[PDB]
């Protein structure tokens, strides 16, 4: 029985359209052109003798504006000359001299634990694939990014408008990656500068779990839920010892608990028990935990709810 | 460690400009438009008191243009006059009176097993979401659709050419969906009529399983690698006891196998061990094998070829 869950994406077309190829000598990676701004990793300016400590703020004053040459490719192809350049935390702000005629209704927002957002994977300027993930509680997300991706962007949707949440920066050691928002601050503790980097524990997200125990209920699987609950308070203070984030819940989590007749704490007693073993029974397909799908997730793909 | 997979989409814009809304009378769906053409399921002319059994010649021969309403909501809206009707299988091809000023180059192609495309989910003729699955040995896909989503639109991309490839329509009993390829004939032995339909048994994708062994060993996880050896022939005659399909081997697999140094049969004979059991033992962090995964996702992610 397949579950009606799948790793969705937000259609791409609006995003597509906003990619550009920024390049800086012999560094070249993706820009987002909003309005008369491209947007891109600021380490474009770096050579590579200096990616390990590059001195942004000296590479940044060594610029002018014939430094940059930027490259529309796909579907309305264009050379922007730049006329402004700043840099905002791990952000480059270049000012162009045509503003984009397809700048959709857009926000900057930054994205928190746990939650989804899809992601445009680009090379060279060039859209080539899309992929939805989860903000890690360790702020990486476990992505699919190769040489040439940084500036790809992460973003989410409310109605027509565009949430711009992420752009690539970097890939750490144990394959996840990270990048910044749209303010410029690296998402976590990191730093744009090829350099390992300690990287913090990462945790079960404690809400998708529960997101997810509630899809299976929804598909007729349960036979996890007991009368037991454990409530919010207790979960957390186990939480904390035992690698899960501690639990927050939200009106998105209360619909699923209204349409199955199952209480949340129903839920966070179950996950206790699951955590010590599935003796050898399996929820939707699997024998661990997942906390990949959210609960809007939930709601929309299978209940239909946005 | 994250393997650097996940669940690829092809970008959608080019195919989010292709997608209408088709109404005929009380009943409504997506359709696709190109060129001249809007192709959208049948049974947008059945009745609910006839979808169990329609006539779907009769119910054509009572059309007409007049019948049909077709709609473009996104980007650049339109509402297109249809000037010719006519059924290919499961599909309608209707006639409209504007050309799609942006049809992609495309073909229509069919989909085989274990082999992976990128769904475009349309609501009312409006694209929601974006996914990727692989056919699956019994012509199903594990997606995620909801009433209404008929007529969405599956496909393939080679170059800037999109490869048309399936037309959602129907959900079967055990969550899982199928729909018709562009010649109108269904995927499988299934018929587009709401009856409850007998559905074959699913298996896993061998070549898609030792895929994801190969993107293990990729990532330095290859503790289920020994020297023992199964054959092709004779791992196909295990196949066919144990639920899997018959390996077939590809160009994209000897790529593999030449990166990695890790024969075919080598990991043949390492799935017929792992079915019995890990043994406790995590694969890219699975107690199961896995077999959404293509030998050209492992390529194109991980290798960075296409
Ligand atoms: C930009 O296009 C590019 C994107 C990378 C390339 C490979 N995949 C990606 O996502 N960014 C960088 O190459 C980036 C530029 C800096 C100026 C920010 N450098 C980078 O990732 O350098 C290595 C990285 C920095 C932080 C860290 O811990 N490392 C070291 C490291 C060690 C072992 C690794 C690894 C990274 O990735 C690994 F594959 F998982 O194994
Ligand atoms: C078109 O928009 C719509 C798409 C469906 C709706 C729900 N999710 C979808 O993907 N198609 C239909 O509703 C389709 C129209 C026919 C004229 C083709 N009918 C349909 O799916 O009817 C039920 C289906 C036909 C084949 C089959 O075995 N069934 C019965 C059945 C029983 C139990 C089910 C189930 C389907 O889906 C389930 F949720 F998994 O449980």
């Amino acid at each position: 029985h397949h579950s009606g869950l799948v790793k969705m994406s937000h259609p791409s077309g609006d995003v597509e359209a906003c990619m550009v190829q920024v390049t800086c000598g012999s560094m070249t990676l993706n820009g987002l052109w909003l309005d008369n701004t491209v947007w891109c990793p600021r380490h474009v300016m770096c050579p590579a003798d200096q990616l390990s400590d590059p001195n942004y703020d000296a590479l940044l004053i060594s610029m002018t504006n014939h430094s940059f040459s930027v490259q529309k490719h796909i579907g309305a192809p264009a050379n922007l000359r730049v006329v402004g350049h700043a840099m905002q935390g791990t952000l480059l702000k270049l000012t162009v001299d045509v503003a984009n005629p397809s700048t959709p209704a857009y926000t900057f927002t930054t994205v928190k634990p746990g939650a989804a957002f899809s992601v445009l994977a680009c090379y060279n300027g060039r859209p080539t694939g899309t992929f939805t993930v989860v903000m890690r509680p360790n702020y990486t997300i476990k992505g699919s990014f190769l040489c040439g991706s940084c500036g790809s962007v992460g973003y989410t949707k409310e109605g027509s408008v565009i949430n711009f949440c992420y752009m690539h920066q970097m890939e750490l050691a144990n394959g996840t990656h990270t990048g910044s928002a749209f303010d410029g601050t690296m998402y976590g503790a990191f730093m744009d500068k090829q350099v390992h980097q300690v990287q913090l524990t990462d945790k079960y997200c404690s809400v998708n779990v529960v997101a997810w125990l509630y899809a299976a209920i929804l598909n007729g699987c349960a036979w996890f839920v007991k009368p037991n609950r454990t409530s919010v308070v207790s979960f957390n203070e186990w939480a904390l010892a035992n690698q899960f984030t501690e639990f927050v819940g939200t009106q998105s989590v209360d619909m699923l608990a209204v349409k199955t007749g199952v209480a949340i704490e129903q839920l966070l007693y179950a996950i206790q028990q699951l955590y010590t073993g599935f003796q050898g029974k399996q929820i939707l397909g699997s024998t661990m935990l997942e906390d990949e799908f959210t609960p809007e997730d939930v709601n929309m793909q299978i209940m239909g709810v946005v």
